[PDB]
């Protein structure tokens, strides 16, 4: 509360560490469905169904331009990528399996780096 604070966590490396995680996601062999925005002209149903499209290149641009105020907002966009994937793709599809794999990969890096 006012004049009552928990000890100050060192957040000075968060930006660099989120960048490294994102690099590792970008270079994973199953990242291909997620590297670029879904083409909303060419993919029927996507625009109407997926209220907040997100992809790795968009996260990268937001990260590089100071549009994440903290590491929670960064994780929310990463997860949004996989939540969108699940909304639109059958579990038993290449993209569906890609999403589950990348989410797992992300969550481990996230826990190991920050928890």
């Amino acid at each position: 509360s006012m004049s009552v604070k928990k000890p100050k966590r060192d957040d000075s490396k968060d930006l660099a560490l989120c960048s490294m995680i994102l690099t590792e996601m970008e270079t994973h062999e199953d990242a291909w469905p997620f590297l670029l925005p879904v083409n909303l002209k060419l993919v029927p149903g996507y625009k109407k169904v997926i209220k907040k499209p997100m992809d790795f290149s968009t996260i990268r641009e937001k990260l590089s331009s100071g549009q994440y105020p903290n590491l929670e907002t960064f994780a929310l966009d990463v997860r949004l990528v996989f939540d969108n994937c699940e909304t639109f793709n059958e579990d038993d599809s290449d993209i569906g399996r890609a999403g589950h794999n990348m989410r797992k990969y992300f969550e481990k890096k996230w826990t190991d780096t920050f928890k």
